[PDB]
C-alpha cells in the first residue's frame, strides 16, 4: 500500500523505470535492484566490488548499443526493401517518369511559368506521405504556402523543382538516398524510407 | 545472494541509482520502487492512475530543480562573498594595484617590449588558481607556451594584457565579473569564483 507521497513517488519512479526497461528488452530482477539501491543509500558495503560493478555496467552498455544497432540495421533494411518494391511497381504505372538519379514523378497539371534554378527561391503547397499513406507534413495544415531555396531541401526536391514550370502540380516518389537516408534522430521519418510528395510550385524568385 | 548476472546486473543498476539518489537528497523507499517496477514489467494494473503518477513525477521535477537552484544560489553567494573578502585584503598588500574594473595586479618582473593591442595575438606561460590555491590550468603542465588573441579570453586577461610590456611577469587577481561569473556548466571553476593568475607575456604579434 502507498499511503505517503514518499511511497507514491518511489512507486511512480519504479513504474517509469520498469516501463522503460520493459520495452527495451532489459530483463531485470526488481528485488535484487531494491537490495542494491538500499545498500547504496544506507552506506553499507555493496555486495560487489567497485570493479565488478564497473564491468557489469560496461558489459551492459556494450550489449545494449549492439542490440539497438541490430534493430536499427534490421529496420533500415526493411524500409529499403519496401521502398525498392514500391518504386519497381511504380515505374510501370501510367504517366510515371524515372530519372537517372532514381527519382520518379508524375505530372498532375503542367504549368506555363519558368523552371526554378539551383539558387532560386520557391513557394509551394505540398503534402508528404510515407509509402503506407502516413502523412508527415503538409502546408494544408498551415493553411498557407511555404517558401524554400531550391538548394536547401532534400535532393529529391532539388532535382524535381528544377524541372517543374511554375504553376505545375506533380507527384514525386523519392528514394531514400534522395531524402533522409539512414535517419536515426527524427521520429516522423524512419531510416531508409522512400517518400511520396504532392508538390504544387506556385512562384519562383531569383536572388542578388 | 547474487548468483546470476541478471542479479549482478540488477543489483549494480540499483546501487548506481541509489548512489545518485543518496547524494541528491531524494528520499525514496526501495521496496515501493521495486513494486512499481514489477507492476510495469508484468503488465499489471499500476496502483496509481496515469494521471496521478504524472502529477507525482512533475511535482518531483519541480521540487528537484528548485532544490538545485537554491544550492547553486547558495554557493554562488558564498564564492562571491569569499572573493570580495580576498580582494579587500589584497588591495592593501605591497605592490598591489587596483584598476577601475576591479582587476588587481602586482608586477613581478617588468619587461621592456610592447604592450599588446585588443586585436593582437600573444604567447604566454601561465598558471591559474582558485583563492584556496587549487590550480586549475597551467602551461607548465604542457611544457610549452600558449597562444591567445587578447580579445578572445576572459575580460580580466584582456584588461591585463593590454597593460603588460612583452617580457613581463605579473600576478593578477580577477573578480568573477571579469572571469566566468555565475558559471554552472564546468566543474573546475565554480560560480562567482575570483581567480588568481601568474602570467608571463612572452611575445606579441599583430594581424592583417
Ligand atoms: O527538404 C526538406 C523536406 C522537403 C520539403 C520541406 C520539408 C522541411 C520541413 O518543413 C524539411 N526539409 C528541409 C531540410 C530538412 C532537413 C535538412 C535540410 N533541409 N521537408 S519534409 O520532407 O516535408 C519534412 C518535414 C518535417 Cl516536419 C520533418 C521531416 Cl523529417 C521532413
Ligand atoms: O580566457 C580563458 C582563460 C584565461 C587563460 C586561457 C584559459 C583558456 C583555456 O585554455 C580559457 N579561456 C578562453 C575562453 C574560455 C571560455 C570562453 C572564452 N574564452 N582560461 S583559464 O581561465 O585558464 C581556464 C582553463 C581551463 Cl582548462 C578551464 C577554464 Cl573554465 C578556464
Ligand atoms: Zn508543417
Ligand atoms: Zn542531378
Ligand atoms: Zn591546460
Ligand atoms: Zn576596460
Amino acid at each position: 500500500s502507498l499511503a505517503t507521497d514518499k511511497d507514491k513517488l518511489s512507486y511512480s519512479i519504479g513504474a517509469d523505470l520498469g516501463k522503460n526497461f520493459k520495452n527495451q528488452g532489459i530483463d531485470v530482477n526488481p528485488e535484487a535492484m531494491a537490495k542494491g539501491m538500499q545498500d547504496a543509500m544506507s552506506g553499507a558495503q555493496l555486495a560487489l566490488t567497485e570493479q565488478q560493478m564497473k564491468d557489469v555496467l560496461n558489459k551492459f552498455q556494450k550489449d545494449l548499443m549492439a542490440k539497438r544497432t541490430a534493430e536499427f540495421n534490421k529496420k533500415a533494411d526493411e524500409n529499403k526493401v519496401k521502398g525498392e518494391a514500391f518504386l519497381t511497381e511504380n515505374k510501370n504505372k501510367p504517366g510515371v517518369v524515372v530519372l537517372p538519379s532514381g527519382l520518379q514523378y508524375k505530372v498532375i497539371n503542367s504549368g506555363n511559368g519558368v523552371k526554378p534554378g539551383k539558387s532560386d527561391t520557391v513557394t509551394v503547397e505540398y503534402t508528404g506521405r510515407l509509402i503506407d499513406g502516413t502523412v508527415f507534413d503538409s502546408t494544408e495544415k498551415t493553411g498557407k504556402p511555404a517558401t524554400f531555396q531550391v538548394s536547401q531541401v532534400i535532393p529529391g526536391w532539388t532535382e524535381a523543382l528544377q524541372l517543374m514550370p511554375a504553376g505545375s502540380t506533380w507527384e514525386i516518389y523519392v528514394p531514400s538516398g534522395l531524402a533522409y537516408g539512414p535517419r536515426s534522430v527524427g521520429g516522423p521519418i524512419g531510416p531508409n524510407e522512400t517518400l511520396i510528395f504532392k508538390i504544387h510550385l506556385i512562384s519562383v524568385k531569383k536572388s542578388s
